[PDB]
């Protein structure tokens, strides 16, 4: 009924604490990330090209090409917080 949009972005390496967003990770079974949802966004910490590509309520489907349901909760958060690494994200936009 409503549009379903998916965006692939690449976030360049930055300094510690400045990835530009946080997540809420729900882990239904075991310690795997079932769903990864963007919680907060600091637009000024995001490069101009990606500043309008990630919003609160968006869900992260894949991190650097890996579906998040196969990652442990710590691996998801490590990837976001390891600002020395380029971070590729597959983002499902919320309608």
């Amino acid at each position: 009924q409503l549009p379903y949009s998916v965006t692939l972005i690449s976030m360049p390496a930055t300094t510690e604490g400045r990835r530009g967003f946080s997540v809420s990770v729900e882990s239904a079974s075991s310690n795997y990330a079932t769903t990864v949802q963007v919680k907060e966004v600091n637009r000024m910490h995001i490069s101009p090209n990606n500043r309008n590509a990630i919003h609160p309520g968006d869900r992260i489907l894949e991190i650097n090409g890996t579906p998040v349901r196969t990652l442990r909760v710590e691996e998801v958060e490590d990837a976001i917080s390891q600002t020395s690494q380029t971070l590729q994200l597959l983002i499902e936009h919320d309608p």
